């Protein structure tokens, strides 16, 4: 969906997708 969220959390990929394991993916898609 986006990318890592180590330093900061995501925005667009926060609601739809989700930040998990230093990645702002929808648990399957970048």
């Amino acid at each position: 969906c986006g990318e890592s969220c180590v330093w900061i959390p995501c925005i667009s990929a926060a609601l739809g997708c989700s930040c998990k394991n230093k990645v702002c993916y929808r648990n399957g898609i970048p």
